[PDB]
RNA sequence: AAAA
């Protein structure tokens, strides 16, 4: 078991960088990943939302992380 | 393993109303009454059967205990 | 991880004959009566028999309640 | 049991025109000379292959039996 | 059986031009060198590889028997 | 028969090819291919960017 | 790249 996606986000998620998640239909949805699983990413800020991975084009995040 | 049967599920016992926002940028502000592998039923002035392959995310109108 | 919400809602609009509104991911409307559905296509006979997507459709919202 | 391969498999055996509606808002109007699980080849003046992934509504130009 | 692959590999012994529009109603215009299962390789001043998935119809520049 | 989609971005990433990469939303994302895992392409420009190859309709590299 |  390996991959680039789950390590790439678990590094957003635990040293806590501000991430700007983009949509396919170019919405900005920016917040923090409290957590992810193979369909959604909860993406927090105001209020936990639950972001569908097939709408996300790039996920760009706001510092570089470790 | 999943974050989206817990997400749902507990936005139906707690009743808490929900936004939809789909791929379109179209917002479908109703209540989560049920769902499956490939919808949710959306419930407002008539329930909506929403395909989860349309909708982007998903943002409750409050937080949920 | 073990329910089909699926194959009842829409046949429901069928055996009770209940007009359907259907959305499509452009933002279409495609007004009709679920006239039969597969796992990828749902049937919609309006004036002429169309085989809609369901890759293609947001939402389908019945016209009035429904029963069971 | 499914109703694409029957009513494709019908619209080009009494060989009628259709429209195939795309996800752009696209009107793809010719003759369905095959099929199979991702393409249906439309020839109309050109012979073009449509992926079916961005196919909305297939709607025949007149009833079929 | 399949009316894909066939249609490109013949799309490609040929060495038809081809247009391929895109989801978005985009045209690129080259020439098919090869394809897998999810990308197909246009050729047309710098090799591109386009996703498959995002290909609407790929209409060929000439009959290709 | 044989995949063909990691060969060219292991190939455009060893050789260190500026690349293209256009969006379904008609984005052009430019800058350098550092990884490719099935569902994911970590272009890399200022900051090192995560794109999702299913919203990419064509990756056209900037040479051969 | 319309937190829509």
């Amino acid at each position: 078991g390996q991959s680039l996606q789950d390590p790439f986000l678990n590094a957003l998620r635990r040293e806590r960088v501000p991430a700007s998640i983009y949509l396919v239909n170019g919405i900005k949805l920016q917040g923090q990943i409290e957590s992810f699983d193979q369909f959604v990413i909860l993406l927090k800020n105001t209020v936990s939302q639950m972001v569908y991975k097939h709408a996300i084009s790039t996920v760009v995040p706001s510092r570089p992380v470790s």
